[PDB]
């Protein structure tokens, strides 16, 4: 099997301002390419696990996250960082887009998406990190039997309960090799 960092997106690899959709709206977090260039170096596979449910809402479409989701896989790939898998729940229950609008079992914190990326990819859960900036990323890496929860301090100023649920709080994903290292 494969060691992964599982990764969230908005908040912990771009700035969280708000139903990202659009090239000139996504800004990397200072240091966070680099961080994953040196994770993938240290043999770790790279999944991202995003809600997007800004596609339930109408606040943008699925092709419009695919636009920006191939950007940015390319302008990783670019800066040789070859993410794993691109794993992303478009539902929600009260979507006014009846196609996305649905209770299911991909949103975090259902453990949905780490799941289908394990069975995909072979991956050792017990040997693996999810970084994220909320309680719901937390509590999606519990169930999914994810060894080492690792909160950020890069987008959501943090919930007691984020806090409670996670094994490390970080000021960022940049910090995350280092701290692995140790
Ligand atoms: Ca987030
Ligand atoms: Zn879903």
């Amino acid at each position: 099997s494969v060691p992964a960092i599982f990764l969230d997106r908005d908040g912990t690899i771009n700035v969280d301002h708000g139903y990202v959709h659009e090239i000139d709206n996504f800004e990397f977090i200072d240091g966070v390419i680099d961080a994953m260039r040196e994770l993938k170096k240290m043999g770790f596979a790279l999944v991202v696990v995003t809600n997007q449910s800004g596609i339930a809402r109408g606040k943008f479409t699925e092709a419009q996250f695919e636009t920006l989701t191939e950007w940015m896989d390319w302008s990783l790939a670019d800066r040789d960082v070859d993410l794993d898998g691109i794993y992303y729940c478009p539902h929600h229950p009260q979507g006014s887009v009846e196609e996305f609008r649905q209770v299911c079992d991909c949103r975090k914190p259902h453990p949905g998406m780490l799941l289908s990326a394990r069975d995909y990819l072979h991956i050792d859960m017990a040997a693996s990190y999810m970084v994220g900036d909320k309680l719901e990323d937390m509590q999606a890496a519990v169930a999914a039997n994810v060894g080492t929860k690792v909160l950020v301090r890069t987008g959501k100023p943090i919930t007691p309960e984020a806090e409670n649920a996670a094994d490390w709080v970080l000021n960022s994903l940049a910090d995350l090799p280092q701290a692995i290292k140790k």
